[PDB]
Protein backbone atom coordinates (compact mmCIF):
# COMPACT_ATOMS: atom_id res chain seq x y z
CA UNK A 1 0.00 0.00 0.00
CA UNK A 2 2.09 2.86 -1.48
CA UNK A 3 -0.11 5.66 0.63
CA UNK A 4 1.48 4.17 3.69
CA UNK A 5 5.02 4.97 2.54
CA UNK A 6 4.33 8.50 1.35
CA UNK A 7 3.38 7.57 -2.31
CA UNK A 8 0.31 9.28 -2.87
CA UNK A 9 -1.95 10.55 -5.19
CA UNK A 10 -0.46 13.74 -7.03
CA UNK A 11 3.43 14.44 -7.57
CA UNK A 12 4.97 13.55 -3.87
CA UNK A 13 8.48 15.25 -3.23
CA UNK A 14 10.93 12.42 -2.78
CA UNK A 15 14.64 11.91 -2.85
CA UNK A 16 15.17 9.55 -5.12
CA UNK A 17 18.38 6.64 -4.36
CA UNK A 18 19.76 4.75 -7.80
CA UNK A 19 22.95 2.94 -8.79
CA UNK A 20 23.80 -0.49 -7.78
CA UNK A 21 27.07 0.15 -8.81
CA UNK A 22 27.70 3.59 -7.02
CA UNK A 23 24.84 5.16 -4.62
CA UNK A 24 23.49 8.53 -5.69
CA UNK A 25 20.49 10.54 -4.44
CA UNK A 26 18.83 12.84 -6.08
CA UNK A 27 15.10 15.03 -5.47
CA UNK A 28 12.43 13.65 -7.71
CA UNK A 29 8.65 13.70 -7.96
CA UNK A 30 6.76 10.67 -7.80
CA UNK A 31 3.53 11.05 -9.95
CA UNK A 32 0.34 8.97 -9.38
CA UNK A 33 -2.47 10.25 -11.41
CA UNK A 34 -4.68 6.84 -10.39
CA UNK A 35 -2.59 4.35 -12.53
CA UNK A 36 0.76 3.00 -11.84
CA UNK A 37 3.14 5.63 -10.46
CA UNK A 38 5.44 7.05 -12.66
CA UNK A 39 8.46 9.18 -13.14
CA UNK A 40 9.38 12.12 -15.48
CA UNK A 41 12.92 12.35 -15.58
CA UNK A 42 15.35 15.22 -16.84
CA UNK A 43 17.96 13.55 -19.68
CA UNK A 44 21.62 13.63 -18.22
CA UNK A 45 21.08 13.57 -14.79
CA UNK A 46 22.59 10.61 -12.51
CA UNK A 47 19.53 9.41 -12.06
CA UNK A 48 18.36 9.58 -15.47
CA UNK A 49 21.87 7.17 -16.51
CA UNK A 50 20.92 4.93 -13.99
CA UNK A 51 17.26 4.31 -14.44
CA UNK A 52 18.60 3.51 -18.31
CA UNK A 53 21.37 1.30 -16.66
CA UNK A 54 19.56 -0.75 -14.21
CA UNK A 55 15.68 -0.39 -14.26
CA UNK A 56 15.69 0.30 -10.61
CA UNK A 57 15.06 3.06 -8.52
CA UNK A 58 13.68 3.68 -4.63
CA UNK A 59 11.75 6.53 -3.16
CA UNK A 60 12.96 7.86 0.50
CA UNK A 61 10.67 10.39 2.19
CA UNK A 62 12.75 12.83 3.55
CA UNK A 63 11.15 15.83 5.88
CA UNK A 64 14.73 17.40 6.57
CA UNK A 65 15.28 20.32 4.35
CA UNK A 66 19.18 19.63 4.59
CA UNK A 67 19.38 16.43 3.24
CA UNK A 68 17.24 17.40 0.21
CA UNK A 69 19.90 20.60 -0.67
CA UNK A 70 22.62 18.16 -0.22
CA UNK A 71 21.24 15.20 -2.53
CA UNK A 72 20.12 18.13 -5.14
CA UNK A 73 24.19 19.11 -5.28
CA UNK A 74 25.80 12.32 -0.44
CA UNK A 75 28.44 10.17 0.36
CA UNK A 76 27.99 5.67 0.14
CA UNK A 77 28.03 5.73 4.51
CA UNK A 78 24.49 7.55 4.05
CA UNK A 79 22.96 4.86 2.02
CA UNK A 80 21.82 1.16 3.62
CA UNK A 81 21.18 -1.70 1.29
CA UNK A 82 17.94 -3.58 0.90
CA UNK A 83 16.74 -6.50 -0.88
CA UNK A 84 15.54 -6.29 -4.61
CA UNK A 85 14.83 -9.60 -5.69
CA UNK A 86 18.11 -11.05 -5.55
CA UNK A 87 20.35 -8.27 -5.71
CA UNK A 88 20.30 -5.62 -2.99
CA UNK A 89 19.67 -1.83 -3.82
CA UNK A 90 20.69 0.94 -1.81
CA UNK A 91 18.23 3.48 0.50
CA UNK A 92 18.77 6.54 2.36
CA UNK A 93 19.41 5.76 5.91
CA UNK A 94 17.99 8.48 6.93
CA UNK A 95 14.98 7.68 4.88
CA UNK A 96 11.40 7.77 7.11
CA UNK A 97 10.18 5.24 4.74
CA UNK A 98 11.55 3.55 1.31
CA UNK A 99 10.09 1.80 -1.48
CA UNK A 100 12.61 0.12 -4.00
CA UNK A 101 11.05 0.25 -7.93
CA UNK A 102 11.64 -1.64 -10.67
CA UNK A 103 11.07 0.67 -13.61
CA UNK A 104 9.08 -0.10 -16.85
CA UNK A 105 7.92 1.32 -20.34
CA UNK A 106 11.00 3.41 -20.44
CA UNK A 107 10.11 5.83 -22.88
CA UNK A 108 11.65 9.36 -24.24
CA UNK A 109 8.97 12.09 -24.20
CA UNK A 110 12.77 13.51 -20.46
CA UNK A 111 12.59 9.85 -20.06
CA UNK A 112 9.57 8.67 -18.27
CA UNK A 113 9.16 5.38 -16.76
CA UNK A 114 6.06 3.97 -14.54
CA UNK A 115 6.84 2.27 -11.48
CA UNK A 116 6.30 -1.45 -9.95
CA UNK A 117 7.31 -1.88 -6.48
CA UNK A 118 9.55 -4.23 -5.27
CA UNK A 119 9.91 -3.99 -1.71
CA UNK A 120 9.56 -1.05 0.77
CA UNK A 121 10.70 -0.16 4.34
CA UNK A 122 9.52 1.92 7.28
CA UNK A 123 11.98 3.57 9.79
CA UNK A 124 10.18 4.02 13.13
CA UNK A 125 13.92 5.48 14.66
CA UNK A 126 13.41 8.15 12.26
CA UNK A 127 10.13 9.85 13.53
CA UNK A 128 10.98 12.32 16.35
CA UNK A 129 8.16 15.36 15.83
CA UNK A 130 5.09 15.36 13.92
CA UNK A 131 5.14 16.84 10.28
CA UNK A 132 3.21 20.65 10.10
CA UNK A 133 3.49 22.86 7.24
CA UNK A 134 6.56 25.18 7.43
CA UNK A 135 6.48 28.14 4.76
CA UNK A 136 10.20 27.73 5.38
CA UNK A 137 10.23 24.36 4.60
CA UNK A 138 8.00 24.84 1.31
CA UNK A 139 10.39 27.55 0.41
CA UNK A 140 13.80 25.77 0.64
CA UNK A 141 11.70 22.90 -1.42
CA UNK A 142 11.34 25.21 -4.24
CA UNK A 143 14.85 26.47 -4.22
CA UNK A 144 15.93 23.38 -4.94
CA UNK A 145 13.95 23.12 -7.39
CA UNK A 146 14.91 26.25 -8.94
CA UNK A 147 18.74 25.03 -8.44
CA UNK A 148 17.78 22.10 -10.68
CA UNK A 149 16.58 24.20 -13.57
CA UNK A 150 19.59 26.59 -12.95
CA UNK A 151 22.17 23.99 -13.49
CA UNK A 152 16.76 30.61 -11.30
CA UNK A 153 19.21 32.51 -9.44
CA UNK A 154 17.11 35.81 -8.62
CA UNK A 155 14.52 33.71 -7.73
CA UNK A 156 16.28 31.51 -5.09
CA UNK A 157 17.12 34.92 -3.77
CA UNK A 158 13.60 35.55 -2.98
CA UNK A 159 12.51 32.06 -1.82
CA UNK A 160 15.74 32.94 1.12
CA UNK A 161 13.24 35.77 2.96
CA UNK A 162 10.14 33.37 3.46
CA UNK A 163 12.65 30.57 4.64
CA UNK A 164 14.36 33.40 6.86
CA UNK A 165 10.76 34.54 8.26
CA UNK A 166 9.29 30.92 8.69
CA UNK A 167 11.76 28.45 9.00
CA UNK A 168 14.11 26.83 11.94
CA UNK A 169 16.94 26.47 12.03
CA UNK A 170 17.48 23.55 9.71
CA UNK A 171 15.58 25.51 6.70
CA UNK A 172 18.18 28.34 7.47
CA UNK A 173 20.80 26.68 7.31
CA UNK A 174 19.47 24.61 4.06
CA UNK A 175 18.81 27.83 2.37
CA UNK A 176 22.94 28.83 3.26
CA UNK A 177 23.88 25.88 1.53
CA UNK A 178 22.06 26.73 -1.64
CA UNK A 179 23.74 30.44 -1.44
CA UNK A 180 27.26 27.93 -1.21
CA UNK A 181 26.30 25.70 -3.73
CA UNK A 182 26.03 28.18 -5.93
CA UNK B 1 6.70 17.51 24.42
CA UNK B 2 5.08 20.14 21.78
CA UNK B 3 6.93 19.03 18.74
CA UNK B 4 5.12 15.35 19.35
CA UNK B 5 1.63 17.49 18.50
CA UNK B 6 2.92 19.89 15.31
CA UNK B 7 4.63 22.53 17.47
CA UNK B 8 7.80 23.00 15.76
CA UNK B 9 10.90 25.32 15.33
CA UNK B 10 10.30 28.18 12.70
CA UNK B 11 6.33 29.34 12.04
CA UNK B 12 4.21 25.99 12.17
CA UNK B 13 1.06 26.83 10.09
CA UNK B 14 -1.96 25.19 12.19
CA UNK B 15 -5.70 25.88 12.20
CA UNK B 16 -6.42 27.87 15.61
CA UNK B 17 -9.85 26.94 17.26
CA UNK B 18 -11.13 29.57 19.24
CA UNK B 19 -14.40 30.46 20.93
CA UNK B 20 -15.47 28.65 24.45
CA UNK B 21 -19.29 29.92 23.51
CA UNK B 22 -19.20 29.75 19.20
CA UNK B 23 -16.13 28.02 18.01
CA UNK B 24 -14.29 29.44 15.63
CA UNK B 25 -11.62 28.04 13.02
CA UNK B 26 -9.05 30.14 11.46
CA UNK B 27 -5.23 29.49 10.00
CA UNK B 28 -2.40 31.10 12.06
CA UNK B 29 1.16 30.46 12.38
CA UNK B 30 2.19 29.63 15.64
CA UNK B 31 6.30 30.75 16.39
CA UNK B 32 8.46 29.06 18.26
CA UNK B 33 12.46 30.67 18.48
CA UNK B 34 13.87 29.16 21.54
CA UNK B 35 11.40 29.56 24.40
CA UNK B 36 7.55 29.78 24.95
CA UNK B 37 5.65 29.95 21.34
CA UNK B 38 3.83 32.85 20.33
CA UNK B 39 1.26 34.37 18.17
CA UNK B 40 0.96 37.03 16.26
CA UNK B 41 -2.97 37.82 15.45
CA UNK B 42 -4.14 40.58 13.44
CA UNK B 43 -6.08 42.51 15.08
CA UNK B 44 -10.01 42.70 14.44
CA UNK B 45 -10.03 39.34 13.67
CA UNK B 46 -12.70 36.80 15.15
CA UNK B 47 -9.22 35.12 16.95
CA UNK B 48 -8.05 38.06 18.04
CA UNK B 49 -11.72 38.85 19.84
CA UNK B 50 -11.95 35.55 20.84
CA UNK B 51 -8.36 35.39 22.64
CA UNK B 52 -8.74 39.29 24.20
CA UNK B 53 -12.06 37.87 25.77
CA UNK B 54 -11.01 33.92 26.30
CA UNK B 55 -7.39 34.20 26.90
CA UNK B 56 -7.39 30.66 25.16
CA UNK B 57 -6.36 29.23 21.71
CA UNK B 58 -5.73 25.63 20.52
CA UNK B 59 -3.88 24.58 17.68
CA UNK B 60 -4.85 21.92 15.64
CA UNK B 61 -2.71 20.17 12.80
CA UNK B 62 -4.53 19.34 9.69
CA UNK B 63 -2.68 18.53 5.96
CA UNK B 64 -6.37 19.08 4.48
CA UNK B 65 -6.28 21.70 2.19
CA UNK B 66 -9.46 22.13 1.79
CA UNK B 67 -10.02 22.50 5.55
CA UNK B 68 -7.64 25.39 5.13
CA UNK B 69 -9.37 26.91 2.76
CA UNK B 70 -12.74 27.04 4.37
CA UNK B 71 -11.06 27.83 7.18
CA UNK B 72 -10.19 30.91 5.70
CA UNK B 73 -12.47 31.77 3.84
CA UNK B 74 -15.25 30.70 5.55
CA UNK B 75 -17.59 29.55 9.02
CA UNK B 76 -16.93 26.15 10.52
CA UNK B 77 -20.22 24.97 11.31
CA UNK B 78 -19.96 24.05 15.23
CA UNK B 79 -20.39 19.99 14.17
CA UNK B 80 -17.13 20.13 13.19
CA UNK B 81 -15.32 20.77 16.82
CA UNK B 82 -15.58 18.61 19.19
CA UNK B 83 -14.64 19.84 22.99
CA UNK B 84 -11.77 18.48 25.13
CA UNK B 85 -10.65 20.01 28.90
CA UNK B 86 -8.18 23.37 32.79
CA UNK B 87 -12.39 23.49 34.22
CA UNK B 88 -14.48 24.20 31.52
CA UNK B 89 -13.92 22.49 28.30
CA UNK B 90 -12.94 24.31 24.77
CA UNK B 91 -13.47 23.58 21.33
CA UNK B 92 -10.43 21.42 18.98
CA UNK B 93 -10.98 20.72 15.27
CA UNK B 94 -12.56 16.99 15.66
CA UNK B 95 -10.50 16.37 11.76
CA UNK B 96 -7.46 17.35 13.68
CA UNK B 97 -4.43 15.33 13.58
CA UNK B 98 -2.97 16.67 16.92
CA UNK B 99 -4.33 19.51 19.04
CA UNK B 100 -2.77 21.75 21.79
CA UNK B 101 -5.09 23.68 23.92
CA UNK B 102 -2.95 26.72 25.24
CA UNK B 103 -3.35 29.76 28.09
CA UNK B 104 -2.50 32.87 26.19
CA UNK B 105 -0.59 35.07 28.17
CA UNK B 106 1.60 38.42 28.00
CA UNK B 107 -0.81 40.25 25.61
CA UNK B 108 0.46 42.80 23.69
CA UNK B 109 -0.02 45.25 21.17
CA UNK B 110 3.11 45.93 18.68
CA UNK B 111 2.08 47.39 15.04
CA UNK B 112 -1.37 46.53 14.06
CA UNK B 113 -0.94 43.19 15.93
CA UNK B 114 -1.55 41.05 19.18
CA UNK B 115 1.42 39.37 19.97
CA UNK B 116 0.74 36.46 22.77
CA UNK B 117 2.97 33.66 24.62
CA UNK B 118 1.36 30.46 24.50
CA UNK B 119 1.28 27.87 27.91
CA UNK B 120 -0.16 24.47 26.99
CA UNK B 121 -2.62 23.24 29.21
CA UNK B 122 -3.81 19.78 26.99
CA UNK B 123 -2.83 18.19 23.39
CA UNK B 124 -4.11 14.95 22.31
CA UNK B 125 -3.75 12.71 19.22
CA UNK B 126 -5.88 11.43 16.73
CA UNK B 127 -4.86 8.14 15.04
CA UNK B 128 -7.73 7.67 13.53
CA UNK B 129 -7.49 11.16 11.59
CA UNK B 130 -3.68 9.86 10.36
CA UNK B 131 -4.22 6.95 7.28
CA UNK B 132 -1.59 8.08 4.98
CA UNK B 133 2.25 9.14 5.69
CA UNK B 134 3.06 13.18 4.99
CA UNK B 135 5.27 13.56 2.08
CA UNK B 136 5.71 17.06 0.39
CA UNK B 137 3.49 18.22 -1.87
CA UNK B 138 4.03 21.44 -4.11
CA UNK B 139 0.75 21.12 -4.78
CA UNK B 140 -0.87 21.11 -1.34
CA UNK B 141 2.09 23.91 -0.56
CA UNK B 142 0.79 26.03 -3.11
CA UNK B 143 -2.75 25.90 -2.01
CA UNK B 144 -0.95 27.48 1.33
CA UNK B 145 0.51 30.23 -0.53
CA UNK B 146 -3.00 31.06 -3.05
CA UNK B 147 -4.56 31.51 0.55
CA UNK B 148 -2.17 34.06 2.03
CA UNK B 149 -2.20 36.17 -1.53
CA UNK B 150 -5.63 35.72 -1.42
CA UNK B 151 -6.06 37.29 1.76
CA UNK B 152 -3.77 39.68 1.07
CA UNK B 153 -6.46 40.68 -2.79
CA UNK B 154 -8.81 41.04 -0.26
CA UNK B 155 -6.69 43.94 1.71
CA UNK B 156 -5.44 45.47 -1.03
CA UNK B 157 -7.04 45.08 -3.87
CA UNK B 158 -4.09 44.54 -5.82
CA UNK B 159 -3.67 42.07 -9.26
CA UNK B 160 -0.28 41.37 -8.61
CA UNK B 161 -1.89 38.87 -6.01
CA UNK B 162 -4.57 37.46 -8.76
CA UNK B 163 -1.58 36.51 -10.98
CA UNK B 164 0.08 35.25 -8.13
CA UNK B 165 -2.81 33.05 -7.61
CA UNK B 166 -2.81 31.93 -11.23
CA UNK B 167 0.40 30.54 -10.79
CA UNK B 168 -0.21 28.87 -7.68
CA UNK B 169 -3.01 27.67 -9.22
CA UNK B 170 -0.83 25.91 -12.16
CA UNK B 171 1.14 23.97 -9.29
CA UNK B 172 -1.85 22.70 -7.58
CA UNK B 173 -3.45 21.19 -11.19
CA UNK B 174 0.16 19.96 -11.74
CA UNK B 175 1.03 18.50 -8.46
CA UNK B 176 -1.96 18.23 -6.16
CA UNK B 177 -4.47 15.39 -5.84
CA UNK B 178 -7.98 15.53 -6.16
CA UNK B 179 -8.63 17.70 -2.84
CA UNK B 180 -5.94 20.52 -3.74
CA UNK B 181 -8.03 20.95 -6.75
CA UNK B 182 -10.78 21.50 -5.12
CA UNK B 183 -9.38 23.37 -2.28
CA UNK B 184 -8.06 26.20 -5.13
CA UNK B 185 -11.88 25.98 -6.28
CA UNK B 186 -12.71 26.93 -3.33
CA UNK B 187 -10.44 29.99 -2.97
CA UNK B 188 -11.91 31.19 -6.41
CA UNK B 189 -15.22 31.08 -5.66
CA UNK B 190 -14.42 32.93 -2.21
CA UNK B 191 -12.85 35.82 -4.50
C1 LIG C 1 11.81 19.11 -4.94
C2 LIG C 1 12.38 18.86 -6.31
C3 LIG C 1 11.72 17.97 -7.12
C4 LIG C 1 12.33 17.48 -8.27
N1 LIG C 1 11.64 16.60 -9.07
C5 LIG C 1 12.25 16.12 -10.21
C6 LIG C 1 11.61 15.20 -11.05
O1 LIG C 1 10.54 14.71 -10.71
N2 LIG C 1 12.29 14.74 -12.17
C7 LIG C 1 13.57 15.18 -12.46
O2 LIG C 1 14.22 14.81 -13.42
N3 LIG C 1 14.19 16.06 -11.63
C8 LIG C 1 13.55 16.52 -10.52
N4 LIG C 1 14.23 17.39 -9.73
C9 LIG C 1 15.60 17.84 -10.14
C10 LIG C 1 16.68 16.87 -9.68
O3 LIG C 1 16.54 16.73 -8.30
C11 LIG C 1 18.07 17.45 -9.95
O4 LIG C 1 18.27 17.62 -11.34
C12 LIG C 1 19.18 16.61 -9.32
O5 LIG C 1 20.19 17.47 -8.83
C13 LIG C 1 19.77 15.60 -10.30
O6 LIG C 1 20.83 14.95 -9.62
P1 LIG C 1 21.41 13.53 -10.12
O7 LIG C 1 22.27 13.81 -11.35
O8 LIG C 1 22.25 12.94 -9.00
O9 LIG C 1 20.28 12.59 -10.51
C14 LIG C 1 13.63 17.89 -8.60
C15 LIG C 1 14.31 18.80 -7.77
C16 LIG C 1 13.67 19.28 -6.64
C17 LIG C 1 14.49 19.95 -5.64
C1 LIG D 1 -1.13 30.07 5.73
C2 LIG D 1 -1.85 31.12 6.53
C3 LIG D 1 -1.26 31.58 7.71
C4 LIG D 1 -1.86 32.60 8.45
N1 LIG D 1 -1.27 33.04 9.63
C5 LIG D 1 -1.86 34.04 10.39
C6 LIG D 1 -1.27 34.47 11.58
O1 LIG D 1 -0.35 33.81 12.05
N2 LIG D 1 -1.88 35.47 12.31
C7 LIG D 1 -3.06 36.04 11.88
O2 LIG D 1 -3.60 36.94 12.51
N3 LIG D 1 -3.64 35.63 10.70
C8 LIG D 1 -3.04 34.63 9.95
N4 LIG D 1 -3.64 34.20 8.78
C9 LIG D 1 -4.82 34.95 8.25
C10 LIG D 1 -6.08 34.38 8.90
O3 LIG D 1 -6.09 32.98 8.74
C11 LIG D 1 -7.28 34.94 8.18
O4 LIG D 1 -7.29 36.34 8.34
C12 LIG D 1 -8.58 34.29 8.67
O5 LIG D 1 -9.56 34.68 7.74
C13 LIG D 1 -8.96 34.76 10.08
O6 LIG D 1 -10.30 34.43 10.36
P1 LIG D 1 -11.03 34.64 11.79
O7 LIG D 1 -11.69 36.03 11.71
O8 LIG D 1 -12.11 33.56 11.92
O9 LIG D 1 -9.96 34.67 12.90
C14 LIG D 1 -3.05 33.19 8.02
C15 LIG D 1 -3.65 32.76 6.82
C16 LIG D 1 -3.04 31.73 6.09
C17 LIG D 1 -3.80 31.19 4.93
Amino acid sequence: DLSSFGIREGISEIIASTGFEHPNAAPIGIVMKGERPFVRLFKGSHTWENVLKEKCLASNVVYDPILFVRSTFLVPSEFEYVDAGEFKFPVLKEAIAWVVFECINLRNTSLVADLVPLNAGFNERNIKELPVPNRGFNAVLEATVHATRYQYLELIRHYESLASKCGGDAEKKAMKLIYEAL
